[PDB]
């Protein structure tokens, strides 16, 4: 198994501050994943944001997204910076792992981020 943990839990900020979350990978953290961040604004279906492969080495941004999103790690820790909130961006944020072959998919337990 891997354990995903997210960090922080929540996030009370306010527009045009700075929000950094991060995903730390456990357990078998030498296999295969992707290490995805989603954004899911309510009543939406997730969106994928960033993501870098486990064990391959540079981030991604996926199409169709601001500069406000930003990944920095290796693959057992993304973070996920969104520089200066835009209204919108306010929304639930998660990270999953999983592998090209879909034997395991793991998610966080979710960062909420608000006002």
């Amino acid at each position: 198994e891997i354990v995903l943990t997210q960090s922080p839990g929540t996030l009370s900020l306010s527009p045009g501050e700075r929000a950094t979350l991060s995903c730390r990978a456990s357990g078998s953290t030498f296999s295969s994943y992707t290490l995805a961040w989603y954004q899911q604004k309510p009543g939406q279906a997730p969106r994928l944001l960033i993501y870098i492969y486990s064990d391959g080495g540079r981030t991604s941004r996926a199409t169709g997204i601001p500069d406000r999103f930003s990944g920095s790690g290796s693959g057992t820790d993304l973070t996920l910076t969104i520089s200066r909130l835009e209204p919108e961006d306010f929304a639930v944020y998660y990270c999953n792992a999983e592998s090209p072959f879909y034997d395991y998919d793991y998610w966080g337990k979710g960062t909420k981020v608000e006002i």
